[PDB]
């Protein structure tokens, strides 16, 4: 089982459902079970990485691949008043699945500080 | 249109900067949410992550690893969170595409 066994591995292949937004080879962007504003889905790299303090100088362009796609479903999700991105680390980050990925949260006004 | 992000990049304004590299500056926010707040930014003026393009794809991914990078220098082991803000709903406080690094303390849910 590639991707490993986090339910975000997981949902990866096939063997949780989830409310697939965009997929390619390289990640996975769904709907968040438990959203925190109007619109709220994650990207996730097909690519089991833990957590972002142990992604490696070569993931550079599968991170960055993560906004890009981010940035496009929330545009084909018609967030056109904007949206926030949030990466969760650790702790204190609050993470609670580690296998990285990106939130993207929108559809009403974000307040500051971000949590 | 220039900013005071630009003017950050180009020295002619002082900020606390903890790293710099030919395609990116790390630096402390001046109007800090957290113990830790800091920013990574380009230095190209990417405008907004809306406009960013298929080729900024490595770009944007080297400011998160020198974020992480930053943040492990600055002692934040018990981690932290990442943020970019896009438009007005975002929050988005300069347009100058700019990624958020909070720690040293509990960060909350919702982000906002
Ligand atoms: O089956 C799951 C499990 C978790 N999540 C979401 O993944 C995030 C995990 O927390 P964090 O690690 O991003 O803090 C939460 O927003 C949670 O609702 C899902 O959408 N589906």
């Amino acid at each position: 089982r590639p991707g490993g066994d986090t339910i975000f591995g997981k949902i990866i292949r096939k063997e949780i459902p989830a409310k697939i937004i965009f997929e390619d080879d390289r990640c996975l962007a769904f709907h968040d079970i438990s959203p925190q504003a109007p619109t709220h889905f994650l990207v996730i790299p097909k690519k089991h990485i833990s957590q972002i303090s142990v992604a490696e100088d070569d993931d550079e362009s599968l991170l960055g691949h993560l906004m890009i796609v981010g940035k496009k479903c929330a545009a084909d999700l018609g967030l056109n008043k904007g949206y926030r991105m949030v990466v969760n680390e650790g702790s204190d980050g609050g993470q609670s699945v580690y296998h990285v990925h990106l939130h993207v949260l929108g559809g009403r006004q974000m307040h500051w500080p971000p949590g």
